[PDB]
C-alpha cells in the first residue's frame, strides 16, 4: 500500500462516516435510513433496460446539464447507500453493478470528451459532475475496473485537467483535480490542487474583487455580498481539501491558510443565529427551496467541525465550542438531520464530550464595509442590515434564480429572534417581494441588478459595541431620492429616513415590517395600548400611532415593538399569501408545488411625488405589549436630527449619540461637528470620558475628516490615524481616511 491509498481510505471516511460509524447512535441511525431509503427509491425508478435512453425518466436529457449533474447526484447517493456502514444496502453486489452500468452508459451517451468543456452549464460540466463522479469512484474504488476507471477519470481530466480560475470556482477546481489525483495517484496533479488554495479568492485576503476580506467580508461575481452562497462552498471545499491533505506529503504549508481560522471568528461567526446563516449573505441562493438558512447553517457548522478535526491549537478547541453552541442553538431544524454521516460521528464526539463547553454566543455591532453589510448580535436577537453601493450590487439574478430579489439588498432589516423560523418554511416565495422590511420603494415597482451611483453606504462601530450605519438612496429604474439611516444600540434600532422626493408619479412607501405569522395567522397585536383585529384578509390603516406590538410565534422570546417618535399614520394589512419557488427559481429541479404563509405587514404612504418626507421609528425586540407602551411614556431614544444633510440619534442611557452627516458641508448635531461625510458615534460616560469612531462610507474620502466634540478633555489615546489639535475649550482632531476603505478610526478622551 502507499500514501494514495491512505488518502482515498481517508476520503472514504470523510463520505461514509467510517467503519466506527456506531449505529447505536439514534441520529446515525436515522441518517443512515434516510440514506438507503433514498437510495431503494432511485434505485427502484431505475431504467435498468440494456436499451434504455435514459437513467431517469424524470432526468433525461443527456444534453442537460442541469438533470445530468442530478442523475450523477443520485448515483453519489447511491453509492453512499452501499458503502456506509449500518445501511441495509451496504455491500450490496447488485446495486453497485447498477451504479457502474449507469456511468458506463453515461460515459457512452452523456458525459464524455465528445461534448465542449464550456457548454451551459459549464458548473456542470466542470466541477458539478466531476465532484459526485470523484467521490462515486472512491466508495465503489475495489469493484471499478482498469477500464472503467480510465473512462471515469479520462473524462473529468479531459473537462478540469487544471486550477486556475479564482473563488468558490478555483477551490472546486482544486477538490476535482485533488481527489481525481489520489485515485490515478498522480503526485503532480495533487501538489497542484494543495497550491491552488494559496491562489486568488481563497487563502489570501481581496482587497477588491471575489473572496475573504480582512475585514470579514465575503464577495464573489465581483460585486456581491456572498459570505453565505459562494463563500460557504468555499469554506466546505477549503476545510474538506485542507482536512485530506493534512499530515500527507502534500498537507498544506502555506502561511496564509491561517486565514482559514479568521474566516471562521470574523466572516461566519457574527453572521449565524441560532443555526441561520443570514439571508443577507446568501445571495441568488435566498431562492433555492433546498437552502433556506438553517440548512445553510449546518453546512457552515459542519465545515467548523471538519476543521476542528486538524486545525492547530487553540483553534481546533475554539470550533468545537463553537459547533456545540449552534448545535444546540438550534431546535427548529436538527442539526444531525441534514449533514453527512462523518459529521455526525464527529459532532457527537463533541457534543457528547463534558470537557467541552458551548462557546458564547457573539455580542457587537459588525460593519462589513468591503460588502455593505452590518449585523448587531445581543441576546435574544440579531439584527443584520443589507445595503448597495457603487461597489455592491443591488441583487444577482442569473441562471433563472431569485428575480423578485430586487430589495433584499436595499436598506432591507432582518430581525432574528426565537422564531428561528421566520425566514424559513417557505418565506421567500410567498413573502411580498416589493415590501421587503426596512426599505423604501415606488410601491410595487421593481429596481434592475447592478451597483447603484451612490458612494454613500456603510457606517461607524463603536469599539464593536454599539454603531450606525446609512445608505444614500438613488435608483436608477425610477426617480426617488433619500437619506436613510439605522442605529444600532443595545435593544433598540432606531431608522431614519430623510430628503425623500420623487417625480416618478408612483406612490412611495417605507417599509417598517413584513413579518411570517403563525399558521392560523392570528398573532395578537396591539396599538396604543388597544388590541387589534387577528383576522386574514384584513387591510387596516392606523393613524395617530405612538406604538405597535406584535406577539412572535413563539410563547417568549418573539415579540417585536414599534415606535414611533411625534406619532405616525401606518398603513398595514394581514393576508395569507400563495406562491411557490418556482416563481423564484426557473429551473426543472425546483417544486412548482403551492404553499401559502400568512403575513403582517407594515408601511408608511409617503404619497405620490413627495418632496423631502421623512419618518422615523424604533425597532424594539422582545418587550410585551406591556413593556412598549412603557417605553413610549419615556422613550430612551431621541432624535437629535432627520434633515437632508444630517440625521442623528440620542440613547441618554447608554450616553450614545449616533450621527450620519451626508454633504461635504459643515454640519453640527448635538455635540457632534463634522466637515465632511462622516458616519460618528459618540459614548460619553459623566465626568469620566467621551469615546469617538469615524469612519468614511464613501471610501472616497482621500484627505481627511474634521471633527469637533462640544466637551472639555484633560487627555487622549486614539487609533493611529486620527490627529488631534485641541482638548479644550472643545475637542478637535482630523482622521486621516485615505485608503481606509469604510473602516472606523477611534478615539478616547478623558473628561474634565
Ligand atoms: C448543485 C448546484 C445547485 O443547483 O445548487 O448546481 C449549480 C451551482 O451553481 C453555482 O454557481 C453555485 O451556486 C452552486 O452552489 C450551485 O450548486
Amino acid at each position: 500500500s502507499d500514501e494514495f491509498d491512505a488518502l482515498r481510505i481517508k476520503w472514504a471516511t470523510l463520505l461514509t462516516g467510517g467503519p466506527a460509524l456506531d449505529p447505536a447512535d439514534s441520529d446515525i441511525a436515522a441518517r443512515t435510513d434516510k440514506l438507503a431509503q433514498d437510495a431503494n427509491d432511485y434505485w427502484e425508478d431505475m431504467d435498468l433496460s440494456s436499451s434504455r435512453t435514459y437513467i431517469w425518466y424524470a432526468l433525461r436529457g443527456n444534453g442537460t446539464s442541469d438533470n445530468v449533474n442530478a442523475v450523477y447526484e443520485r448515483l453519489r447517493t447511491m453509492a453512499l447507500a452501499a458503502t456506509t456502514v449500518g445501511s441495509s444496502l451496504y455491500g450490496n453486489a447488485d446495486l453497485k453493478e447498477d451504479i457502474l452500468d449507469a456511468l458506463d452508459w453515461l460515459y457512452v451517451n452523456s458525459y464524455n470528451s465528445t461534448r465542449s468543456r464550456s457548454a451551459y452549464n459549464w458548473w456542470h460540466w466542470q466541477l458539478g459532475i466531476p465532484m459526485s463522479l470523484n467521490d462515486i469512484a472512491v466508495l465503489l474504488y475495489d469493484d471499478i475496473s482498469a477500464a472503467r476507471m480510465a473512462t471515469y477519470m479520462d473524462t473529468i481530466d479531459y473537462f478540469t485537467p487544471s486550477i486556475g480560475l479564482t473563488g468558490a470556482a478555483r477551490a472546486w477546481q482544486a477538490i476535482v483535480v485533488g481527489v481525481r489525483a489520489v485515485i490515478v495517484k498522480d503526485a503532480v496533479k495533487l501538489a497542484a490542487a494543495r497550491n491552488g488554495l494559496s491562489g486568488t479568492g481563497i487563502f489570501p485576503y481581496a482587497t477588491g474583487g471575489d473572496g475573504f476580506y480582512a475585514d470579514g467580508s465575503f464577495v464573489q461575481h465581483t460585486t456581491f455580498a456572498y459570505t453565505g452562497g459562494y463563500g460557504s462552498s468555499v469554506l466546505e471545499t477549503t476545510a474538506n481539501l485542507m482536512y485530506l491533505l493534512s499530515g500527507s506529503t502534500w498537507s498544506v504549508s502555506d502561511p496564509n491558510q491561517s486565514n482559514v481560522w479568521q474566516w471562521i471568528y470574523e466572516a461566519y461567526r457574527p453572521l449565524l443565529y441560532k443555526g441561520a446563516m443570514m439571508d443577507m449573505v446568501r445571495g441568488r441562493e435566498i431562492s433555492r427551496s433546498y437552502a433556506q438558512d438553517h440548512a445553510v447553517g449546518h453546512g457552515i457548522v459542519a465545515s467548523i467541525v471538519r476543521l476542528a478535526q486538524f486545525a492547530p491549537a487553540p483553534h481546533a478547541a475554539a470550533f468545537k465550542q463553537i459547533a456545540k453552541r449552534v448545535i444546540q442553538e438550534d431546535t427548529f431544524s436538527s442539526f444531525y438531520g441534514d449533514v453527512s454521516t462523518d459529521t455526525i460521528r464527529l459532532a457527537k464526539a463533541i457534543v457528547d464530550d463534558p470537557s467541552i463547553a458551548p462557546a458564547a454566543a457573539p455580542n457587537l455591532y459588525k460593519q462589513y464595509a468591503a460588502m455593505d453589510r452590518a449585523v448587531l448580535q445581543r441576546p435574544g436577537f440579531a439584527l443584520g442590515l443589507a445595503l448597495y453601493s457603487t461597489r455592491i450590487s443591488s441583487y444577482e439574478s442569473i441562471n433563472s434564480e431569485n428575480g423578485r430579489g430586487w430589495y433584499t439588498g436595499a436598506g432591507a432589516t432582518y430581525l432574528y429572534n426565537q422564531d428561528l423560523a421566520q425566514y424559513s418554511e417557505d418565506y421567500w416565495p410567498t413573502v411580498d417581494a416589493y415590501r421587503i422590511p426596512g426599505t423604501t420603494v415606488a410601491s410595487g415597482t421593481p429596481i434592475a441588478s447592478g451597483t447603484g451611483t451612490s458612494s454613500w453606504t456603510g457606517g461607524v462601530s463603536l469599539a464593536g459595541q454599539y454603531g450606525a450605519s446609512g445608505m444614500d438612496l438613488s435608483y436608477g429604474a425610477y426617480n426617488l431620492s433619500a437619506r436613510k439611516s439605522w442605529f444600532m444600540f443595545d435593544d433598540e434600532i432606531v431608522a431614519l429616513g430623510s430628503g425623500i422626493s420623487s417625480t416618478a408619479g408612483i406612490p412611495i412607501e417605507t417599509v417598517v415590517d413584513n413579518r411570517k405569522l403563525n399558521g392560523a395567522g392570528d398573532n395578537a397585536w396591539t396599538a396604543n395600548g388597544a388590541a387589534l383585529s387577528t383576522g386574514l384578509g384584513v387591510a387596516q390603516t392606523l393613524t395617530g400611532v405612538n406604538w405597535v406590538h406584535l406577539a412572535g410565534n413563539t410563547a417568549d422570546g418573539s415579540d417585536i415593538g414599534y415606535y414611533f417618535p411625534g406619532g405616525a399614520t401606518l398603513q398595514t394589512k394581514r393576508e395569507a399569501r400563495t406562491g411557490t419557488w418556482k416563481q423564484i427559481n426557473n429551473r426543472p429541479a425546483t417544486p412548482s408545488t403551492a404553499v401559502t404563509r400568512n403575513y403582517e405587514t407594515m408601511w408608511i404612504d409617503h404619497g405620490t411625488n413627495p418632496s423631502g418626507a421623512s419618518y422615523g421609528y424604533v425597532l424594539l425586540p422582545n418587550k410585551t405589549s406591556a413593556q412598549v407602551g412603557a417605553y413610549a411614556a419615556d422613550p430612551a431614544i431621541e432624535i437629535v436630527v432627520n434633515t437632508s444633510g444630517v440625521q442623528s440619534v440620542k440613547e441618554k442611557t447608554l450616553g450614545l449619540v449616533g450621527a450620519n452627516f451626508w454633504t461635504d458641508t459643515t454640519q453640527t448635531a448635538d455635540l457632534i461637528t463634522s466637515n465632511k461625510k462622516a458616519s460618528v458615534m459618540t459614548r460619553e460616560i459623566a465626568d469620566e470620558r467621551l469615546e469617538a469612531s469615524v469612519s468614511d462610507p464613501t471610501q472616497a474620502n482621500n484627505g481627511t475628516i474634521a471633527i469637533e466634540l462640544a466637551r472639555s478633555a484633560e487627555g487622549y489615546s486614539a487609533d493611529p490615524g486620527i490627529t488631534v489639535t485641541q482638548l479644550a475649550p472643545t475637542i478637535k482632531f482630523t482622521v486621516n481616511v485615505n485608503g481606509a476603505k469604510g473602516k472606523s478610526f477611534h478615539a478616547s478622551f478623558q473628561l474634565g
